């Protein structure tokens, strides 16, 4: 039977369109085609200073967003990473099997260790979790032995490190494993920042006019898009390389039109966006983008509100058990191969 | 009743330093307080290893420990890999630490293509301790820095999360917290040491221990006395001997030498000292392996099973308290 999918999402009041288009939107297709596993990666969130109050609120808020979006706990498995000690344990086996060198060359680590304060002596103060989390990820993946791992472009190096560790583990412990395959959305694998389209939309961006947050009110969405940096070539078409700004708004618009809401918008526009905007201004593009966007956000924020606390709890409670069903099986097999545990001596 | 907690890594290289440093006092500790002792295999996989040798070593260590007096009815003896709580508690300590702090560690700084675990384990050790809110952590002198890091993390989390914490207290045997290497008395006895003649292993046969001690380096003053700075060699052999005379097996010898070793060896030679140490060490090393076989593969497993349940009890209570403090888990919603 059925092919398996695993993916994790970090919670944050900064959840944005890059996240939605990157993985969330395709979640509804996945739970129909695969045995889908999805979790709130709160063990990745605490790798930097954080407020326990904020963490709790966010973990709750993410589950509601995923539900408001269509993730069905009857068709898929949605859990909270920290609810399973199996994650910390598997993450640990991965960590002891990695070396500092490979972890230090990670691009995300470089660009992140550079995102923080220096001690009085001038040296950088880097929480250890920033260096090691990519091993936790490898473990989160391998615990469910999935066929694919749907993620955004930015997560490619991590998938590679994970396959290297899987092969490393397989070679040394002769453990029967399945190499997880990296899978990204052909079109929306990397939504760009609206202010500086040469950078991806990030929760970490200082300037917020470049990020469309999932909890941004319509008036804010309107202003941000109206100010989206374009270019002075006045030509609406897909040209990532030469017109990052316009191209970005264009591929976002295309992805939003597939949504039920926006049915009228996509009908009014036709399937050939370039042909439609052929005789129109950049302002006409921002206008259409602002409508598809507002429509989507208002419909997420709408449904997201209907989801209740109890609902979140029961959901996570069932996911916990379900996910833990396959996590224990896998960890147990690794224990055998590693020689860990006491049920290894008669 | 106060609580104690300690970990020991399994290894065919188990030596006298490990025995006098921590093992020999377990008999007393399980009587004086709530003792938790575990085989630190999570720490053993921080460097390349063989899974078969690992299960074999973990098993052997439980035997040695049982054979030396650890009573499962008076203390809790378990394998840390059996508790997922360790990996989680250690993950929390880890994310609360920083690289400089860990790069400073003498072991790492003086041991650095490096296995990631070689850098992070002091944060795991910190977690192994904190998981049981012990009053004391009985270890050898060499673990001092680790306990200092544990206290630092403890206070850091206590201030950051308002968590009700009890800082662990580093405790070492005052006379045997640092057994020195027989070849080079300025260096402590270690498993890693490449000149194996300076290290008496718990499994070293009679003729081997005889040969190692007879060759123990001394000095040229011809004075048997406690004088570590000027005479590391004889002083180390002296503190080893005195410690061994406390064991039941060396009763006859104890009566012979008396309670004042400096007085006994007053009119003797270094050869005599070596001869006494040899008799005391052999009597110990052969007694231990004797009892070691009186321990079946079954007794070990059952001991670990009970230790697991007992240990998991307080470990789970401690972890839950950390969870509600870090805002982790599903129960923190509702
Ligand atoms: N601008 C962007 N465009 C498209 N996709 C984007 C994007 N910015 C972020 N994303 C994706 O949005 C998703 C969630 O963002 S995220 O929380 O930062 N993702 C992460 O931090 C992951 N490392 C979490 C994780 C931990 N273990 C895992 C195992 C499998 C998959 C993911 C994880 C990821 O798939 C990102 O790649
Ligand atoms: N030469 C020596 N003289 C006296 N004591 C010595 C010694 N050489 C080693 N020891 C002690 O022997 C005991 C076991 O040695 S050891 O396995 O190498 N110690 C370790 O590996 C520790 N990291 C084990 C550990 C993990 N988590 C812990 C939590 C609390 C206490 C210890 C641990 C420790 O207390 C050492 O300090």
């Amino acid at each position: 039977m059925m092919k398996r999918a695993l993916t994790g999402i970090q919670a944050s009041g900064k959840q944005h369109l890059g996240n939605y288009l990157g993985v969330m939107q395709s979640l509804i297709e996945l739970q129909e085609q695969c045995q889908l596993f999805v979790f709130v990666a709160d063990l990745h969130s605490i790798t930097v200073d954080f407020q326990p109050q904020a963490l709790k609120q966010n973990n709750f808020d993410l589950v509601r967003t995923l539900l408001a979006v269509g993730l069905d706990p009857q068709k898929a498995c949605l859990f909270l990473q920290s609810d399973l000690l199996e994650h910390s344990m598997m993450g640990y086996l991965m960590m002891v099997q990695s070396n500092l060198g490979e972890l230090q060359r990670m691009t995300q680590f470089k660009a992140k260790k550079a995102e923080q304060t220096r001690n009085p002596n001038g040296t950088l103060n880097i929480p250890t979790g920033l260096l090691t989390y990519p091993a936790l990820m490898a473990g989160d993946i391998l615990l469910y032995q999935p066929d694919i791992v749907p993620v955004g472009n930015d997560q490619k190096q991590h998938l590679e490190l994970t396959r290297d560790l899987a092969q490393r583990i397989q070679k040394k412990f002769k453990l029967k494993l399945r190499l997880p395959q990296f899978v990204q959305n052909k079109d929306t694998n990397r939504i760009m920042d609206l202010f500086d389209p040469t950078k991806k939309m990030s929760k970490s961006s200082k300037n917020q006019n470049g990020v469309i947050y999932l909890d941004d009110p319509k008036e804010v969405v309107v202003k941000k898009i109206r100010q989206a940096t374009t270019d002075s070539f006045n030509k609406i078409r897909f040209a990532s390389k030469t017109q990052p700004g316009v191209t970005n708004m264009l591929t976002i618009l295309k992805a939003l039109l597939k949504e039920p809401v926006n049915q009228s918008l996509t009908n009014q526009l036709g399937n050939d966006l370039e042909a439609y905007f052929s005789t129109k201004s950049y302002l006409d593009l921002k206008n259409a983008l602002t409508e598809a966007t507002v429509n989507l956000l208002v419909n997420i924020q709408r449904k997201r509100e209907q989801i209740s606390r109890e609902q979140v709890f029961n959901c996570l409670q069932a996911g916990k058990n379900q996910a833990q069903a396959t996590a224990r099986t896998t960890l147990a097999l690794f224990y055998d191969g590693f020689g860990l545990g006491s049920q290894n001596i008669k």
